[PDB]
């Protein structure tokens, strides 16, 4: 599909039982989800934007949907304000922006 | 162009005859550069990121020229940590996410 940016790109992802809407994010190197308890080993991170750094917990190989395409690869879990998948899944989709 | 995501899009911009980098960033509803002089008047205005939140002057009506396309727009000028084009500016160069 195409998403124009007119407004925010917000659509469904899907990691485990949890449906969550996800801001689709050239500007993350790194997929960023709310608090949640997965389950699995991860290694804890400090990631940084507006404001400062946060805290989060990075979990790999982790299967998550995003719009019906299939990706798995690494998720930071923290206290952000927003579910952003970065660039680490977009490319797993075939994202790309144009002009 | 068509631009992929295996790294990070940056482009160079045009803004007050300056040539600088800058990141296309869906994930921004605000376009935010680093510390920089511009002309006129501008507004003291708060932002929230990632991290928190910061202050930032806000400039009306200004000119840039994204990667050969021009905007005129909002601009907030303070400490984000890389330059960032958001989707006020992203909009008015027809940038669309694609997969
Ligand atoms: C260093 C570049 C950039 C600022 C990084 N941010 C991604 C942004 O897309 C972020 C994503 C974001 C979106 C909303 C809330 C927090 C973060 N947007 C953001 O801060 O935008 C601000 C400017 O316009 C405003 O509209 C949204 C907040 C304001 S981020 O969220 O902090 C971030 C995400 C993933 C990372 O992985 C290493 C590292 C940082």
């Amino acid at each position: 599909p195409q998403i124009t940016l007119w407004k925010r790109p917000l659509v469904t992802i899907r990691i485990g039982g949890q449906l969550k809407e996800a801001l689709l994010d050239t500007g993350a190197d790194d997929t960023v989800l709310e608090e949640m308890n997965l389950p699995g080993k991860w290694k804890p991170k400090m990631i940084g934007g507006i404001g400062g750094f946060i805290k989060v917990r990075q979990y790999d190989q982790i299967p998550i949907e995003i719009c019906g395409h299939k990706a798995i690869g690494t998720v930071l879990v923290g206290p952000t304000p927003v579910n952003i998948i970065g660039r680490n899944l977009l490319t797993q989709i075939g994202c790309t922006l144009n002009f």
